[PDB]
Parts: C-alpha cells; sequence; structure tokens
C-alpha cells in the first residue's frame, strides 16, 4: 500500500509492476500476487517476486 514516500515493503516493487503482480503488506512483510499469466519467483536472494509464467499462461 503506497503510504506517501515509501510504500514500505512495496517501496522496493516486490512483484514488480502491478500488471505482473500484486502485493500486499503481510506479517513476514509482504506477499505477491501474481496476475494470470504470472508467477511467483525467489529472484537470487529469495525475495519474492513476481515473473511472467511465459506470456498469459
Amino acid at each position: 500500500v503506497q503510504l506517501s514516500e515509501t510504500p514500505a515493503a512495496c517501496s522496493s516493487n516486490p512483484c514488480g509492476p502491478e500488471a505482473a503482480g500484486t502485493c500486499k503488506e503481510t506479517n513476514s512483510g509482504y506477499i505477491c500476487r501474481c496476475n494470470q499469466g504470472y508467477r511467483i519467483s525467489l529472484d537470487g536472494t529469495g525475495n519474492v517476486t513476481c515473473i511472467v509464467r511465459q506470456e498469459s499462461g
């Protein structure tokens, strides 16, 4: 959620763009909900990010 200056957690674009996946601040910090055609991936450092599944599935 975009607070004002830094959205916090979503401030680094965890799931990338909105079209890729939406981020929600949770107990653990944040989670990523990828849209139809995208998937969850840990990008090397274990960060929860959203990547393309292929195109639209």
